[PDB]
């Protein structure tokens, strides 16, 4: 893996641009907010991009037509936190960790959830944490990564 310094918000916007047409076609209300425009991390940009694409794809599928997605990025002491929320039904308590298993596959609309690989990227490769919670009439997926491999 290749760690480089990059603006995390720039990467989030790059991923939004990938989905902009689909989001609009589906009439989804999307918003992105940050608490620090110059939020920079040292991480593997390609791999973090893969996690973002996977979470946004899942948010769109989950929220469906006329849905809502909100992304936030937050600058924490030795880490950053990215939260991707969608309006939709809550994840049942028994499935919260099972969705991250390489052998969760009770999921279609044509595609697997990809979350075991997201976990590998966030937790194994970057020493962070990724989890889900139910909130505000929807579901959030949150990841945190150390700002540098040295703050792991
Ligand atoms: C109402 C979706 Hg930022
Ligand atoms: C499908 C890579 Hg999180």
């Amino acid at each position: 893996m290749e760690f480089t310094e990059f603006n995390l918000n720039e990467l989030i916007r790059e991923v939004y641009v990938l989905f902009e047409e689909k989001i609009r076609k589906m009439n989804i209300d999307f918003c992105f907010e940050t608490d620090n425009e110059d939020l920079r991390v040292e991480a593997d940009r390609t791999r973090i991009k893969q996690v973002l694409i996977n979470l946004v794809q899942n948010a769109i599928e989950a929220t469906g037509e006329n849905g809502k997605i909100k992304i936030t990025s937050e600058d924490m002491y030795t880490k950053v936190r990215v939260s991707v929320w969608n309006s939709g039904p809550p994840i049942p308590e028994e499935l919260k960790e099972k969705i991250f298993s390489p052998f969760f596959t009770t999921k279609t609309q044509g595609t697997g959830l990809g979350l075991s690989i997201c976990r590998k990227i966030i937790e194994d490769e970057h020493g962070g944490k990724i989890w889900t919670e139910n909130r505000e009439n929807g579901v959030v997926f949150i990841f945190e990564i150390p700002k540098t491999p040295e703050k792991r």
